[PDB]
């Protein structure tokens, strides 16, 4: 139902051609100054920075008319956005500002909240804001997400986050407020807190439309602006085939991977705030799109490690597991074997997307080479093994494949795996 939604956008900001342009058909005119970065690729996002004098700046100017008879009963706005490195202590910056003589709305961020702001004056304002879960983000919250702001002067101002209401607050009286026709995007520190790392920000389909939206409409949006059969790494951005990344399952975001005896371990992270330890994985393609290197929902592929200079795949054992209390039927351990000239069976997995509100993550699911066959889902699990010299079994944890019927721990988040793209 996206044609009756579309009827209300009078703002429409998006790459098209390698230019920043209005698309609603209401032509603002949109500027850059500074550091602007265009990417050619999809999602065609604009990237800008906080340091230096030279620092991007994108200036729409709407036509004053549509936004005088848009912005003073109903509006939303919404805007795909990533922070990097947004971290929980992070200073005060605005990041979307339409304030002109102390009037207009505006966005910043601090700390672990990003905020909207109606400001009606110079000394009365109204804010609601989405904070992220700083317990379950050491390493700062550097994912893509989608914003939805909603006002009514007659009701509430709403902020939703990928599609979910977070916030929601009764607008107070706020009258002489005047909304500016001009919205900058522009990184720009608040200076009475009262030198810090540079930041990015990214952002791509930044939409106002002149109604409040429904948390049923405002899905609907969120939905048409992906391709939700694009698995994605653990930011947001496309998961790619022969790329190195740190494989993580969410349950257990505090360790990293490694390695024992051919069997892989999890051993708990020394470095908190960042994702640079242990061994990374390389995945493979054997059935996609050969169009390119995107990994999708519904693709058969297998896993590559390397540690000390041999490569590896990762395979599903046949050996029976042992357990201090649990039962271990149709629990298989995911280990480590020599690469071999033909793909062998046990090698094989097949993925799914499986994302949610506050990550990026997949299933990963044991298959034959048709896909025809599935077998397990890929979980995670203590049990007792020999390795390394060990002459007395011991407890690790370790990835498993579960077989059997499987459909039992398909809600468990013990089975969602992360995939983070590695910077060096
Ligand atoms: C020894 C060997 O042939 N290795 C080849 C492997 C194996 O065929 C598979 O990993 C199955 O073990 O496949 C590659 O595409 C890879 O994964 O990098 C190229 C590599 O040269
Ligand atoms: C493939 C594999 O498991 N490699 C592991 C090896 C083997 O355990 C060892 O060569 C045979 O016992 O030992 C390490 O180098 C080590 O403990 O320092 C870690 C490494 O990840």
């Amino acid at each position: 139902s996206m044609a009756n939604i579309n009827d209300s956008k009078i703002l429409s900001l998006q790459n098209r051609k390698n230019t920043l342009v209005d698309t609603s058909g209401y032509n603002a005119e949109v500027s850059e100054e500074g550091d602007v970065q265009l990417n050619p690729i999809f999602p065609f996002d604009f990237k800008l920075g906080s340091s230096g004098e030279d620092r991007g700046k994108v200036i729409v100017t709407q036509n004053e008319n549509i936004v005088y008879n848009s912005m003073y009963e109903s509006f939303s706005i919404s805007f795909w956005i990533r922070i990097n490195k947004w971290v929980s202590n992070l200073p005060g910056y605005t990041i979307i500002d339409s304030v002109k003589n102390n009037s207009g709305w505006s966005i910043g961020i601090i700390s672990n909240f990003l905020v909207f702001t109606l400001k009606q004056n110079e000394d009365s304002e109204q804010s609601i804001n989405f904070s992220y879960d700083i317990s379950n983000n050491a390493p700062g919250y550097n994912k893509w997400f989608f914003v939805t702001v909603t006002n009514n002067m007659m009701g509430n101002m709403k902020i939703y986050i990928n599609g979910k209401l977070i916030d929601t607050i009764k607008v107070k009286e706020l009258t002489g407020i005047n909304f500016s026709k001009t919205i900058t995007f522009e990184i720009n520190k608040i200076p009475d807190t009262g030198d810090s790392d540079n930041i990015n920000m990214w952002i791509r389909d930044f939409y106002i439309f002149a109604k409040e939206l429904d948390g049923k409409d405002i899905n609907i949006l969120f939905n048409s602006l992906q391709y939700t059969n694009v698995v994605k790494d653990y930011w947001g951005n496309d998961l790619r085939y022969n790329k190195e990344y740190y494989m993580v399952n969410i349950d257990y975001l505090n360790r990293y991977m490694y390695a024992n005896s051919r069997q892989i371990v999890f051993n708990t992270r020394r470095n908190n705030n960042d994702f640079n330890e242990g061994y990374k994985i390389i995945i493979k393609r054997i059935r996609g799109n050969t169009n390119d290197t995107r990994v999708r929902g519904g693709d058969i592929l297998y896993f590559d490690m390397t540690i000390n200079n041999k490569a590896y795949n990762l395979f599903m054992k046949n050996e029976t597991m042992y357990a201090d209390n649990h039962s271990t039927e149709d629990i298989y351990a995911i280990g480590l074997r020599e690469q071999t000239k033909d793909i062998n069976d046990n090698i094989i997995f097949q993925i799914q997307p499986m994302n949610n509100t506050y990550y990026y993550a997949s299933q990963i699911f044991k298959s034959n080479f048709n896909g025809e066959n599935i077998s397990g889902i890929c979980s995670i699990g203590t049990y007792r093994f020999r390795l390394g010299g060990d002459w007395y079994r011991h407890n690790y944890l370790v990835p498993t494949v579960k077989q059997g019927n499987y459909a039992s721990l398909l809600e468990s988040t013990s089975t969602h795996w992360g995939f983070v793209p590695v910077s060096e």
